[PDB]
């Protein structure tokens, strides 16, 4: 069994095994913010940040046939602290290519270059969505799976509890095919899920890389934290 | 399209919506005792109860081919006061033909007949197993999904927090066939997910009795406590 693991209870500035792209930072205090926190305290728009774990994950063996399973978990807060207008943009947890670049920010969030579905992205992504673009569902945030396509094959929408910390738990099962994920907010007990299947041989590339992106929005003010304190992974290909 | 739902906040002795059967009893305090609770204070060994709603509900339909999507969440805790023996036997949400009356106790969870899988059975149970019989893995307790049988499809093993409130989310998607489970302990914040690829039309009847049951042991102080605090439910079929 090929396997892959690894687990940050909190992020330490010059951390190995982090990449960071764009606005994305690590505080002294350990936290992971992947969009712009300006001086004031408040969230810059028009920022886009990423970080990738450094080595890639083997998902399916090109000779074999064989398909690893996953689980990533990792908790993070959006606060939305402007009336006006309206909040954005969102984060993702993302797999894809290795090598990988930030791609469009503001509602693409780092990881797609337009709307429209395309095979070659041979990208996955768990989305929690704050802004309500032409594609989107109107519930905001809802949290989407996007199978190659910022347009997700379904969503789950959730209310915010603003500010407060949010755990995710993300799981993929190869014999299932079954990609199932969860968001709970321990201030206010709340749980949501979602699932959809994912042939992920057919969509991702044999090797990937695998991150968090955030981004804000496209006008002033239109803007929101996206920030980790800590995020798990392990991936497990059979032999 | 059509739905049904319903929800308990908590239980109400002479609610008229709930059937109880075996030990199963509510307090004036507005729990759902599916075992017997001795005068002491002590979870009573060899006891089998169970509640179900008093309406079917539609899954599947006969004429046009179409499938329900349902959710259910529900709340209980279970208490094992015993240092021995080894506590039993567990809790259980269940689907199945309607008209239903207990099955056999232990780890049978009062709604299997024996150990063998039948596809008569017509029946979909998740299960909380706190007793790891022959045919179960040997992680108690664990969450399981079964399928016309008490030897479950798939497993996933989770640390009871002793005598702590979990919450339960269940979710069956027909476009999927995806049945996905959660637990969450708000006491300890720790999550639990499982998922697995369900036909409900090959394995249910159209119309379903809904309820929950809860099992102790074979042998003196083999015991636990399987109350229900709230439990609600929701389900639609296209038209
Ligand atoms: C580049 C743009 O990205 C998505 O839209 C973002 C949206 O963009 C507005 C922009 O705020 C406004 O000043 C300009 O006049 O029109 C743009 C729409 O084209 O701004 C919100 C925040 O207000 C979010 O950041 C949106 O993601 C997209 O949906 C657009 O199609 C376009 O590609
Ligand atoms: C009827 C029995 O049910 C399951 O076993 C339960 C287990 O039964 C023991 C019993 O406690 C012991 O006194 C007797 O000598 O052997 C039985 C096993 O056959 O008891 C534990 C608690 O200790 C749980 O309640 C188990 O569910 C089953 O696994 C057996 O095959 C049998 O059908
Ligand atoms: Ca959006
Ligand atoms: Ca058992
Ligand atoms: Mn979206
Ligand atoms: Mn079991």
């Amino acid at each position: 069994v090929e396997t892959i693991s690894f687990s940050f209870s909190e992020f330490e500035p010059g951390n190995d095994n982090l990449t960071l792209q764009g606005a994305a930072l690590i505080t002294q205090s350990g936290v992971l913010q992947l969009t712009k926190i300006n001086q004031n305290g408040m969230p810059a728009w028009d920022s886009t940040g990423r970080t990738l774990y450094t080595k890639p994950v083997h998902m399916w063996d090109s000779t074999t046939g064989t398909v690893a399973s996953f689980e990533t978990r990792f908790s993070f807060s959006i606060e939305q602290p402007y009336t006006r207008p309206l909040p954005a943009d969102g984060l993702v947890f993302f797999m894809g290519p290795t090598k990988s670049k930030p791609a469009q920010g503001y509602g693409y969030l780092g990881v797609f270059n337009n709307s429209k579905q395309d095979n070659s992205y041979q990208t996955l992504a768990v989305e929690f969505d704050t802004f309500s673009n032409p594609w989107d569902p109107p519930q905001v945030p809802h949290i989407g799976i996007d199978v190659n396509s910022i347009r997700s094959i379904k969503t789950q929408p959730f209310q915010l509890d603003n500010g407060q910390v949010a755990n995710v738990v993300i799981k993929y099962d190869a014999p299932s095919k079954i990609l199932h994920v969860v968001l709970v907010y321990p201030s206010s007990g709340a749980i949501y899920t979602i699932a959809e299947i994912v042939d992920v041989k057919q969509v991702l590339p044999d090797w990937v890389d695998v991150g968090l992106s955030g981004a804000t929005g496209a006008q002033r003010d239109a803007a929101e934290t996206h920030d980790v304190y800590s995020w798990s992974f392990q991936a497990s290909l059979p032999e």
